[PDB]
């Protein structure tokens, strides 16, 4: 019985690996106590921890267990996932899009923290509550799906007019940018909300294909729960990457690249 | 008289000349109207225009005038008042921060773009107004100074609680972060204020400190309106720049480098 746990800064990772039998728990990082509790209920051969609350669970826990720095642990599990889901990539940029962005470079051998961005899942939903005053993160998220950005972004063309502009027109050049240009029209929470997941996805893209040209590669991994039930952020990522040149990928259970890692680092 | 007008997406910068004393006129993209009637009713020997709005002048006036791109002029408007101010610099990083924000790379004879964004003044402008109704510059501005950002972004030190960080624990982890652990506080459109800056600040730094590491260079210029009557952001900006060991670099009239480049450019 060998357990693996990232408890980051919103949701704890949990991985169970039974006689090669894996398994993908995930508990709010609010509810850390529950989490705990349930570990304490059973004998684990090996525990593996490794995120930000790592820690908590460590002081709080009467069973031993390992610690393992994040950056690591995430760079191990997504070498595992990648060649389990039959991608057999030489590099790639890996951009870990949890409740904050931590950007990585791994060159065949071992990962690099080459970035990180304060644009993650924790701005969906903080910036999504004060904009829709919605705290379910389901709802948040699928609320934002069909949403117009039109009366919202600016884009290139906008500012240039009818001059040719020097980069793509169809281009967002200022998000949020159209707001003041729309004050008659009614700001949706929807709109407002596809608006907020746009610009943190164009934020995370920017800086994702910035270091891909920086460190000379072409694939660019995204990984981090920001990429559960918001497949809006994911297109507009998707979409972005590949108008930069740069090949997007997405890993199944890539959010537990951590807790992963932390299991297979040990031994 | 010879003039340089960059008409953007929200700001027109003229910048007149006539022998060697100058002038730095502002007036909005808004009433771009009332610039195009100005300069119809002026005597001018020179004139040339750049940015976005460049085009609508020059078909409305009834006088011919050079049109350059904005990423040139900007460059060459940038380096007179470089020198000018006694910056000396053989390589430098350019953040250009406007309605929207685009980066560029100067090696000591020309520039390349080499990066934008669109977290500029015109996000300032936009979310401002969603979260606090205010469409006054200078109020919108002047608001988000007094304000804290405790209660809405989130630091690294949060998350790794007594846990010793993989990075700086004071840095900005996630941006509007904290606002799910404060649902308790109601949200001051001050503090709100701060964390539009705050972000916007944060990512223009962030952008521009990772093309300074990639061009190998240490030297950034910010420039643009969107550092007028924001003395937050250029903190931000500044603060963040340092820590990142980095030189920042503020010019004296740098929202003016494309209306300056413009006269002194073919
Ligand atoms: N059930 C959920 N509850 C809360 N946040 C969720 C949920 N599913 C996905 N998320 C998103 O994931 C983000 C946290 O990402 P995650 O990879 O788990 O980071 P961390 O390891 O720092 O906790 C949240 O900010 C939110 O955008
Ligand atoms: N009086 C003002 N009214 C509106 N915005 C202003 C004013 N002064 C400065 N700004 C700021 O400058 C930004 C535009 O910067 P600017 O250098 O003119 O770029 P652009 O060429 O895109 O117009 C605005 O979005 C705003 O943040
Ligand atoms: C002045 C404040 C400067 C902040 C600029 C943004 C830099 N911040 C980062 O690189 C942190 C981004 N997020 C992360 O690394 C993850 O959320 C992590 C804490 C590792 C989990
Ligand atoms: C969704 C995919 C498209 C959006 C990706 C964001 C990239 N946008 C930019 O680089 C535009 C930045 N803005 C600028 O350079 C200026 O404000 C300008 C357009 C020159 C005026």
């Amino acid at each position: 019985m060998k357990v693996g746990i990232d408890a980051g800064g919103t949701l704890i990772k949990i991985v169970q690996e039974q006689d090669n039998q894996r398994t993908f728990k995930t508990e709010l990082t609010k509810n850390i106590d529950q989490v705990v509790e349930w570990l304490n209920q059973q004998q684990i051969e090996k525990l593996c921890l490794t995120g930000g609350n790592a820690g908590v669970i460590a002081e709080n826990i009467n069973i031993p267990a390992q610690i393992f720095v994040e950056f690591d642990a995430a760079s191990q599990g997504l070498g595992i996932l990648l060649k389990e889901q039959g991608h057999d990539l030489a590099d790639y940029i890996f951009a870990n899009v949890g409740t904050g962005t931590s950007l990585h470079y791994f060159d065949g051998q071992s990962q690099r923290r080459v970035g990180g961005i304060g644009t993650g899942g924790g701005m969906i939903q903080g910036l999504g509550y004060l904009l829709s005053q919605i705290t379910d993160y389901k709802q948040l998220t699928d609320m934002a799906q069909h949403g117009d950005r039109n009366t919202i972004d600016l884009k290139v063309r906008h500012i240039y007019k009818d001059t040719e502009p020097p980069i793509p027109g169809d281009l967002t050049a200022a998000n949020f940018g159209h707001v003041l240009h729309h004050l008659d029209a009614d700001f949706t929470p929807s709109n407002k909300l596809a608006a907020v997941i746009g610009v943190v996805g164009e934020v995370v893209t920017t800086m994702a294909i910035t270091v891909a040209r920086e460190f000379k590669t072409e694939n660019i991994v995204y990984i981090g729960s920001s990429f559960h039930n918001n497949a809006l952020l994911r297109k507009v990522v998707e979409d972005y990457t590949v108008l930069r040149g740069c090949k997007p990928y997405y890993v199944e259970n890539g959010a537990f690249s951590g807790a992963i890692g932390a299991l297979y680092l040990e031994k």
